[PDB]
């Protein structure tokens, strides 16, 4: 048993549910609050710029630490960084960037990182202001992780979309 509430079942061990990420964080304080990043790890906007702002700005600069030592993350990759105030971990995750060119197929690799954490709390990755198409990214969510994942889906409107478009 596990603190989540109110999230619909879509398979035997991915649930959803129409919530704003920061304040399901807030509210469930997961092991683990992935976090739909870039590989320069800068959170200007989109669910990192809004993770990031309900930290007070000390995900960026934990981020900007971590990228002076490490380099840029690959897209498909992740780092596991501090959750702060919203969790115990922060998984950083790329997912392509359509709307930058990069490539759609990276998807399954992003969502390979999911693999490595027993409970996560997730946004659909490479949604959103990334370009590609959620009722896709679901999908893949669904085919390839295996861990138990919690999506948070903020547009009321996407929500019910996605949940009537499940096959
Ligand atoms: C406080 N907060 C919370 C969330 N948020 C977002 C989420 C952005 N959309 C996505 O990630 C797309 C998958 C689809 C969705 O989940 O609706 N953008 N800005 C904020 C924000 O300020």
């Amino acid at each position: 048993v596990n603190s989540f509430s109110g999230y619909l079942k879509l398979t035997d061990n991915v649930y959803i549910k129409n919530a704003d990420i920061v304040e399901e964080a807030k509210k469930v304080k997961p092991t683990v609050v992935v976090n739909a990043a870039n590989v320069y790890l800068k959170h200007g906007g989109g669910v990192a710029g809004a993770l990031n702002k309900a930290t007070n700005n000390a995900m960026q600069v934990e981020s900007d630490d971590y990228i002076a030592t490490n380099g840029p993350l690959k897209v498909g990759g992740s780092c596991v960084l501090s959750g702060h105030n919203l969790a115990k971990h922060c998984l950083h995750v790329v997912g392509p960037n359509v709307n930058k060119g990069e490539d759609i197929q990276l998807l399954k690799s992003a969502y390979e990182n999911f693999n490595q954490h027993e409970v996560l709390l997730a946004p659909l990755l490479s949604a959103g202001i990334f370009g590609a198409d959620p009722i896709h990214s679901l999908r893949v969510c669904v085919d390839t992780v295996r861990t138990n994942v919690y999506l948070a889906v903020f547009d009321k409107n996407l929500y019910d979309k996605l949940v009537s478009s499940f096959l």
